[PDB]
């Protein structure tokens, strides 16, 4: 029937809607002490406005990207070298923790983009407080190399690719991904990478010869 998604089932909480995107966290399941805590929240990109209604028993996220954005699946759709491009600035975006509580999850239901290819997240944690709720790094790092696997080569679903990659169709390059021991040995193959299919691209605007 109604299967939860990879977010739904890591934060626990029910995507409710997706015009506009909503989620609803039940209270007792939270961390959270003071609401004051998801005021944050409201600070996390000029672009993407999130509204918060923390009641009695729950608390409602509304995400509202502008409307020109662009999903996921629009870009796995442009060309092999933008989508290496896009996944660069993923894997530049997550790189680094916050400063200020927020905690990001990769996954393709939670990515838009905007007209120069950037990465936007719809839903964020705060630490402590509303999950993803606590750093983990390894968990991130899986998560990034499934999406930009997901969205670049995409042979498989971003599911696939996290859950069961050392089961499946394994090309070179996507090797080298999963190898890859860190969030910069993951840029540092990206990087070969889109030199290489922009060496490619490039070809077809010469005629050899
Ligand atoms: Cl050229
Ligand atoms: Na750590």
């Amino acid at each position: 029937s109604e299967k939860k998604t990879y977010l739904e089932t890591q934060l626990d909480a029910v995507m409710i809607n997706d015009q506009p995107y909503t989620v609803i966290f039940q209270r007792a399941k939270l961390k959270m002490q003071d609401p004051l805590e998801l005021e944050v929240l409201k600070e996390v990109d000029p672009c993407i406005v999130r509204d918060i209604d923390v009641s009695e028993d729950e608390v409602k996220v509304v995400i509202k990207p502008p409307s020109s954005f662009l999903t996921f699946a629009a870009i796995r759709k442009t060309t092999l070298l933008s989508r290496i491009r896009a996944a660069i600035h993923l894997v530049s975006k997550v790189k680094h923790h916050s400063a200020r509580r927020l905690i990001f999850i990769v996954c393709p239901e939670n990515l838009m983009f905007n007209r120069a290819l950037e990465p936007f997240f719809l839903h964020v944690g705060v630490k402590e407080s509303l999950p993803p709720d606590e750093w983990d790094d390894e968990r991130l790092l899986r998560e990034v190399k499934a999406t930009v696997l997901a969205l670049t080569e995409g042979e498989y679903r971003f599911d696939e690719y996290l859950k069961f990659h050392e089961t499946l169709k394994c090309s070179p390059i996507a090797k080298e991904l999963w190898q890859a021991d860190h969030l910069d040995a993951v840029l540092a193959v990206l990087e070969k990478w889109v030199d290489e299919e922009e060496a490619k691209e490039r070809a077809k605007v010469h005629i050899p010869k």
